[PDB]
């Protein structure tokens, strides 16, 4: 029916769907799904729930001001959320990149922090380490995160949408990261363990975990790993576990400029100059020199990153070639026995494709 | 000297020192100095200490989302506080005015509520009232106000002031309104009064109360007085006083389009039809019917209102226009014995100057 | 003679002199005279000779693409070179500065390397610590440095100027640093050190030269010291030196966003957690905690920044406030025998004036 | 399948694969394949691969500032280079052409010197002189050439393309010329051939070469033929040849304002006097007056011209109608045995299709 | 006092009187006095008072749209008043005259019909003709003309002016031409004459007249006048007058581009071939040939001109320069004894000082 009257009604049925699909969009992803991992949307809903019976998730105190602990209906912290306008750059969001080149020292991009943020935890995921704390992209809406005086006001009136649904606060997008308990700073711990030597099998586990961290910072290149950065759960009457929890500011878009900037803060640790085990050549080496394993992790990478307004395509080849220069030299050192030391000191390669 | 090296030095003393009288205005604002009322000074004062401790202004539960209550650092209740920019339509501040004429239905000017509870409080000394709480234009600094990402962690870092001052969050201009104790809706008490009439001793207090009342609401031309927009405090075993507290909405820059919209509640109570008492005759007609009253009244509003970055002279010409208007009204009303009803009856008069 | 005929004649005789100093200004800096330091200027004549000659600067093989290695007309190598329009950012020159927040990231100013460098010299003499070679502002032609396909075809031809000068190449502006012998990698006789320790004599002397650099490296707040950018100067059948070289990336104009980003990479040596010195508390202490001393030196940098085309008031009060802050809890570390190592610990501070 | 899953899916396979080789071009280009010609790539193979082993083309000592001695890996020069960026009008890259008229004195197009050259073998071959020096349009990437700071910058960070391809500067494109041996400007010979006359033999040579310089430069209506610009090999104990070298400013789009300008030095040669051989007329009208001969020959310069960024329709019919007009003079001149100069004298025409 | 402060008081005093006077001109026009010629100023309080007695000016019905009889408060018709904005081309206010030419066929200026209209009646009171009934620029506020919406509910509201006075619609600029009574059009008393001829005395007269319209007619260059356009009065049982009445479309900018279009018609009456009286040549003659009184006249136009908002300096120039053309040739045909119609035969001139 290809000029027909039959075809020319069937293309109205997709006309006036795709545009009830592009409606309904917004209200579809403020929805929180993860068919994929339901333990992590139990605790959205359990948040969700806090918030409608009035425990609401609580600003960081000495952290930044764009955080915040999210409680459960019963008081205890189960999540660090991190909303996208709250972070520093949040302003300048009518895109006013193009117009800056057609620069710069910086070697971020300027507002996807919770991208970062989610994306380390989707790399975590995809190596199977298990150090990141399942940290995924989630909106949410409270009265404790910082709106502007005319989203507040809006939101005194009663609204209604139409599923009878209230209306409070349009809710934010932000990184939505599972609260660890009975962690401390890293280097508290390991300053400890200088005084008192660990036992032996202990302190291999501890360093198993670390190579582990290693891996992870190298591969997103982290710009911002220090040493109070990552946490170590240990308990005496027995394991020991790590776990990385600030990947904000990851997946840079070129090498830094200089060297010297952003170091890797665990490199000057002694521990670093431990040869990589063969536990974690035989856990990544497979992976990381599979080319379709790479092709495949950076179609993940493709897929939760559009999500921003802001997304370029032009910087995500940037960043992803970056990454492919990290996981080749990283490839190197895992064949030769080499250290997490040695690795951090080959020269920066960007790979093109 | 008129070309000579003795004046000519004479004239970079003035340059240099009127470049430093304007650097430093910003800092002399902000720091809150009422010669003319120590009183208030003193009540600011406490506030900024209260902010200090770390006793925090409150936000208001069920009015708007732009006012906070003001502690003193005992914890009890000392003013209320309204900033411009967490006002509705605080944003608009590249001033875009003059772009939208070379409209509207709209008679209040965009962003200077704070300006008219201000001048509220200015109006009500110059006629001795004595009914709006000591209100001026104050800058504070709080935790708990709204501010913008950028804001907030741009001042986690250690800043210094140069007299070596800390500085916090950047302090926000607005309407500190002293806050007063064991008041009521005016309706509450109203209705109740109603079902128990007044001793008629008390009674005539109330109705000497309500003409203040009356005449402020009428010379600014309020635009939003409800009945449960005043206040009436009351206490049995015998003195009865009013408390005009929101007076954001004054100060119309033209009659409303059309009479019905914005009218004064009072005017339907039965205490409307009480014609004006010799008391308001001789504590008023002796002031507005003076022409250098009114010319000084103007002045005073005039540098009040100066001070908003906003400021239009044409606006201020308009808003003079329709008092002069209203107390042209007011004056026949006293002069003949007519009554609050009478009074808002009355067709709105503009007088040009 | 105020409007008279003698007067009018003498403001043309200003007129006329005034457009010729200022038609003359470039020709005049170009020249690079140094009244006050004629040991510099001797080695930029040699420079400038050994050009003539034909033997030119040449570029530095294994460092930035920026930077030449100055021959006098023996051959020796006397000076470094690093011309502005050389740096990494030397491109974006019609100030498009305004137009960006009128951001960011980035921490230091756009293309002013040469007068970072330069700087570091400046306050280096200021303070008398003697360890940054003599460096300044200089011009420079040269067949080597990387010219514009325009600059070098517009100058085959023969021009002459008018005192008949001919003109090759347009002068390059850059840092002009005198070049030290017999010096090498501070962390390569860093670890020899540790393999074989120092007589402590000697020792004792090294740490009287480290301090210094801790000083210099803190004031100007350094963004890129490692342990390879400062060099160590030791023979053995005995005295130590060293040299601080490489100081294009200070002056920043705001403390960086994480305290991570551009360590000082000194503060993990051994030598770090050495309190300081009194022979440092008594030649720093007299200076920097009078304010006279501060207010001289600042002075004496915008004079050296304003040469730049891009120089920005703005800018220039925010690089001041940051060292006044380093100023401040230097003086603070000296005052109570703290180490180098608890210096750099102490928060960031900006003072504003 | 005209509306059908089956060719909707076909449809993206060329979608996809068309945008594989739109992005693929580049680096097509840069590869440098020949079939055509592959004594001709093999050279150039030879010129990368001294580049490679780090002897890199210098710069023409005596000549203009964008000609380049491109060497072998044995030290042998064997080509010049004259990269596009490198012409005098370099700049002026984003096309400002349309914004000028829509001018001018000039005659040339802007910046296709390279395409000239190119454009002059091209014409050389097609009517089988042999007097150009086989030369081709060509991407070099060399140390030597005359980049920008970034550029360079840029290119000290190891890259890599995905044919695991190292990336050293960015490739210019350019004229390479095949370079020849034992030849001296044709002046310089010429004179001598005045004081020694030839052996009429050879000096019939000497002439039959000469007219084929005269029908090259008249073709393509060289802009700038000295007697220093072309060339003469000759040696006696017995062959002489002329190589037609600097063509880098031919093919112009209007004949120049005054017929003065831009002369044929060759044209005040006694050799020009001599009326042109039966042996060009048999090589060359057999050819210039068939309308297909010239039709295939405009068809070769519009495939080489438009690799230029900057071409341009408009101009190139301009040029051509130049070129016909001179092969239209040529031919008359070469049916009625005229002689160089009588050909140089006639009138210019333009013939339009 | 040059530089004092007894001097800078009073360039304060200066300051605040001019820009008291630049606020009240706009009431001061709106005034209408006319101290120079008070009979008419009372014609205009007497238009003004039947206007407030609510006798409103009514629309001509059978002329233009723009034009209205004034009443006095009896109900006699006084006037014939014409508003500026209510001529054709009366919108196009925003001055886009320049944007035109930096044209065209039209050889009127725009928008000030009411000008010409007054600027005859000038013209005719300066050369003692009195054709023109008196005519000058008066402002008049009323129901009856054409207000724009915003202007008519914008007056609904009462509004006062400070001289208390009340403020009705905004008053509108044109001509107030005197009404005059019992004439009727020239060719209806013209044609009637041609049936019976008039008594050879009172037929001078009217020759005397209609010279007198020939003198207006030509030196304004009025460029419609028709034969129904002036008026004649004539009671028999001797007198008879003519009325020059329709003089809104004379003074243009240039002669029109073809002689045929705008006639004079009465050029073609038998009258217009009766040479000019010794009568007009002893009162017109004296006159225009006296360059003072030309210089004189010309600077009362200006005066009156200048007037206009839109008025421009390049056109009025252009005006003058017409009429000195017109003058020119009149003064001619008035020294050699030629008629009105031989007159109009003279080809026109232009006379630019
Ligand atoms: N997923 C997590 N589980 C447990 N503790 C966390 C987690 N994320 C952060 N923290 C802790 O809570 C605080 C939050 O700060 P962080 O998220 O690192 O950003 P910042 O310090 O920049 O605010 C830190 O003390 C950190 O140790
Ligand atoms: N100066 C004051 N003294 C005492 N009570 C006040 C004062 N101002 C406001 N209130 C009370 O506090 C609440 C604040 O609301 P208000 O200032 O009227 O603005 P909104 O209701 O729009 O937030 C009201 O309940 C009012 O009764
Ligand atoms: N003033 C100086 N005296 C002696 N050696 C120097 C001096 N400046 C730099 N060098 C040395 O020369 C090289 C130049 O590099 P440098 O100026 O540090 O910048 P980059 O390494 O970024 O090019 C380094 O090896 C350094 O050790
Ligand atoms: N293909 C070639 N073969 C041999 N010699 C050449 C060739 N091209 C140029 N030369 C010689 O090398 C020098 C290069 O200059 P040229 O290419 O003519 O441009 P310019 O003189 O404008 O730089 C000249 O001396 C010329 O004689
Ligand atoms: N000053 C005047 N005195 C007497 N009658 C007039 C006067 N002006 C106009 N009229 C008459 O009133 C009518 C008005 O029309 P007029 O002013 O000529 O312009 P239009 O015909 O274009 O509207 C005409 O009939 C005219 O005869």
């Amino acid at each position: 029916p290809l000029g027909s009257p039959e075809f020319a009604a069937q293309a109205q049925a997709l006309a006036a769907q795709a545009a009830a699909a592009a409606h309904a969009a917004q209200a579809h992803r403020e929805r929180n799904e993860f068919p994929e991992d339901p333990e992590f949307e139990a605790v959205v809903r359990q948040a969700e729930l806090a918030i409608e019976r009035c425990i609401f998730p609580e600003r960081i105190y000495q952290g930044s001001s764009g955080s915040y602990f999210v409680k459960d209906p019963q008081g205890r912290i189960i999540a660090v959320f991190k909303p996208k306008n709250e972070e520093p750059y949040g302003h300048l969001n009518p895109k006013w990149t193009k117009w800056l080149q057609k620069f710069g020292r910086d070697c971020l991009v300027l507002n996807q922090g919770y991208l970062s943020e989610a994306g380390a935890s989707l790399v975590d995921q995809k190596l199977e380490l298990n150090i990141v704390p399942r940290t995924k992209v989630v909106y949410l809406a409270s009265e404790t995160f910082n709106y502007s005086a005319i989203d507040r006001v809006k939101s005194r009136g009663k609204r209604l949408a139409l599923r009878f649904n209230r209306i409070g606060l349009p809710p934010k997008v932000g990184s939505f990261q599972l609260f660890v308990e009975g962690y401390k700073d890293a280097d508290y711990w390991l300053r400890r363990f200088e005084a008192e030597p660990l036992p032996e099998n202990t302190n291999r586990q501890l360093l198993l975990q670390f190579e582990r961290l290693v891996v992870l910072d190298y591969i997103i290149r982290n710009t911002d790993r220090g040493n109070d950065n990552w946490l170590i759960k240990y308990d005496c009457p027995p394991v020991i576990k790590v776990a990385a929890i600030d990947n904000g500011l990851a997946f840079p878009l070129k090498h830094p400029d200089s060297w010297r900037a952003y170091p890797f803060y665990w490199a000057w640790l002694p521990q670093a100059k431990v040869p990589f085990s063969q536990e974690i050549k035989d856990l990544i080496l497979p992976k990381i020199s599979d080319p379709n394993f790479v092709k495949d992790l950076e179609e993940d990478l493709y897929e939760l990153f559009k999500k921003d307004p802001g997304f370029d395509r032009g910087q995500f080849h940037k960043q992803i070639a970056v990454m492919r220069g990290q996981i080749l030299n990283l490839t190197q050192a895992l064949k030769d026995n080499k250290s997490p030391l040695h690795l951090v000191q080959m020269p920066p390669v960007i790979v093109e494709t």
